[PDB]
């Protein structure tokens, strides 16, 4: 027996179940975004404990694996993909990914050992960054007019979310500012792989 060295046994979902939930394919930049907006208007839990998380790399080709889109043990190449993470206030980190066959929420290190899986032995092009942003800086500064979802004649490759592109007063698009892997870039922190799973795992 191993016991472990407090848990949130009990935690209670920021979000509506993942069926009810917002939510469009090939769009998870605006589905984390409805995730935020939900919790911000919700009142259950400070919007600062929540997090938009980018993951990506400069070549644009991440494996994630347990995804919806590809059923079974291998995974997806994303370009980027967006999770919301929430820093529960005992500590205890929560995953929360439309797009995941694990749980919704999952547990972080669950998350992190099954989706994700280590970059020791992963051809390195093809190692995941993660950008971290607070909830509240990502309603507050994220834009995407979804031009890069269009093909070469300009009409969609996936149907667009079902509201109006997100905008703010200081930008329409600065999509590319978050899934860029530059610390030089855009809001919050830039992670390797280990630097993130040791600043929010157990």
């Amino acid at each position: 027996q191993w016991m472990e060295g407090p848990a949130a046994v009990h935690y209670q979902p920021a979000s509506p179940p993942r069926d009810a939930c917002v939510y469009s394919s090939c769009y998870s930049e605006e589905n984390v975004w409805k995730l935020c907006e939900y919790i911000k208007n919700h009142d259950q839990y400070p919007l600062e404990e929540c997090y938009a998380v980018f993951i990506s790399n400069e070549r644009k080709m991440i494996p994630i694996w347990k995804q919806q889109a590809r059923p079974g043990d291998g995974p997806v190449i994303w370009d980027y993909h967006v999770v919301l993470l929430h820093v529960s206030s005992g500590g205890q980190s929560f995953i929360y990914d439309l797009d995941t066959v694990l749980p919704f929420p999952c547990l972080f290190d669950t998350y992190v050992e099954d989706a994700i899986k280590s970059d020791d032995d992963i051809h390195p092009q093809f190692r995941r960054k993660f950008r971290v942003i607070c909830a509240d800086s990502y309603l507050k500064n994220f834009a995407s007019d979804r031009s890069h979802m269009k093909d070469s004649s300009g009409n969609w490759r996936e149907p667009p979310p079902p509201y109006p592109c997100i905008e703010t007063g200081d930008s329409k698009m600065n999509l590319n500012d978050f899934i860029s892997m530059d610390p030089k870039v855009g809001w919050g922190a830039v992670y390797t792989l280990s630097e993130f799973t040791h600043r929010f795992g157990s």
